[PDB]
């Protein structure tokens, strides 16, 4: 009400308010911007489906601090398409080969020890990039990542989030003169041939840039939040592990109990009605994704995780017309939805399997973090 959804308070439980938001402020103003937060799954739905109305920026056009088109969807969405079957086994190899230097010791942090490093591989195998230099892109990537996420830097920090970019520039745009005359099967490669969109090199690296930060963070969050509510559920393990086929369905309940983006925003480009306000020309509205997954009025029992539950939607969780917003909604949502199944399902199934009897190691302590995305800070498991 004058509370506010950029304090320590609500990023420290962001669940804790969504109720209260929703029913008495569902168009929550905010004082640093310049910026409305809509808590109400039928607004948030009825933006993310009118793009006309609700622009957001060109796939092409670059990253920008968040809180301070022409159709390539399509072409592109069909290249992550015809992707995913030859990158399937990479996936599989990735999963294995970094899981291998824990087994031993039965104890491993599923966020820092494994998750962050595994999404960064499988991006770079879609962007057909050298395995060998994993370590400079996962640091570069986050430069970037936190200069878009935050609403505040440290000098330091921004001066680091400026050498990233530099770094990365640096690093992919010989890449993608080499495959532009000598392409490839990989997702830069079929950018640089076209053949439907004729790309500028500039606009290239834009893309990709997108891609990366796109295809990184909410993937490795995702399997943490999964595999921490299955095991917070015990019983819900049991029946995960005794049918891998639910493994999707886990995948999707996660998605709407815990969304990993936590934000889409958007900006007017007239004067609309949105829930009971009148919201005024050009500014921005964000779309509390968090709040939309946790409305009575889209799924009973709402603040229960339950990966039977029969409002979910399955059939259609993983396209445009998802019951749950974590990709968003309608012909704008997650290009990469497809993909991050596939993903997702794969690496949690290795991980299940390697990682006999996983428990939560005592005395963890488990605790989210970020607003526009947000995942745990750690995730301390034991094994066989
Ligand atoms: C489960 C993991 C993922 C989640 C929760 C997620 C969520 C999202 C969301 C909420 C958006 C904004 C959509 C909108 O504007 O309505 C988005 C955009 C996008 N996603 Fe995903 N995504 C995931 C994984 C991926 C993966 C693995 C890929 C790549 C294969 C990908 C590719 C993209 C791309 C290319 C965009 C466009 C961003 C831009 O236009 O700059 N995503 N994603
Ligand atoms: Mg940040
Ligand atoms: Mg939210």
């Amino acid at each position: 009400k004058l509370f506010s959804v950029l304090s320590d308070q609500f990023q420290n439980n962001p669940y804790a308010y969504f109720s209260q938001l929703r029913e008495e402020d569902p168009v929550h103003y905010e004082e640093s911007i310049d910026s409305y937060f809509i808590s109400r799954y039928h607004d948030v739905r009825y933006i993310l489906q009118h793009p006309d109305i609700f622009t957001t920026k060109s796939l092409v056009e670059r990253a920008e601090p968040v809180m301070r088109s022409a159709k390539r969807r399509i072409v592109v969405r069909s290249f992550i398409g015809d992707a995913l079957d030859h990158l399937s086994p990479l996936i599989k190899q990735n999963a294995e080969n970094l899981l291998a230097p824990y087994l031993e010791r039965g104890k491993s942090d599923l966020v820092n020890d494994f998750g962050k490093t595994f999404a960064v591989c499988v991006t770079m195998d879609m962007l057909g990039l050298d395995k060998r230099d994993h370590e400079k892109i996962s640091e570069w990537h986050s430069g970037v990542a936190d200069f878009i996420t935050s609403i505040s830097q440290s000098p330091e920090a921004r001066a680091h989030s400026l050498w990233c970019s530099e770094q990365l520039s640096q690093y992919l745009m010989p890449v993608i003169k080499e495959r532009r005359v000598n392409p490839g099967s990989d997702l830069i490669s079929i950018l640089c041939t076209s053949e439907y969109m004729a790309l500028s090199d500039k606009d290239i690296l834009a893309l990709i840039l997108n891609v990366l930060l796109a295809a990184t963070e909410p993937a490795d969050k995702t399997l943490a939040l999964m595999i921490y509510h299955l095991l917070n559920n015990p019983e819900q393990m049991n029946d995960v592990l005794a049918d891998r086929s639910l493994v999707p369905r886990a995948i999707a309940e996660t998605l709407r109990y815990k969304p990993p983006v936590q934000l889409i925003p958007r900006q007017l480009s007239q004067d609309t009605v949105v829930g009971g306000m009148e919201i005024k020309k050009d500014t921005i509205v964000f779309c509390m994704i968090g709040a939309a997954n946790r409305d009575p009025e889209a799924f009973e029992q709402p603040d229960v995780f339950n990966i039977h539950r029969e409002d979910l939607g399955i059939k259609s969780a993983f396209s445009g017309a998802a019951r749950h917003l974590a990709f968003g909604s309608g012909i704008h949502n997650c290009v990469g939805t497809a993909f991050a199944k596939n993903e997702i399902e794969i690496v949690a199934n290795i991980v299940l399997d390697k990682m006999r009897n996983i428990r939560l190691e005592e005395d963890f302590c488990y605790a989210e973090s970020g607003l526009y995305t947000r995942g745990p800070v750690s995730l301390l498991v034991a094994f066989d």
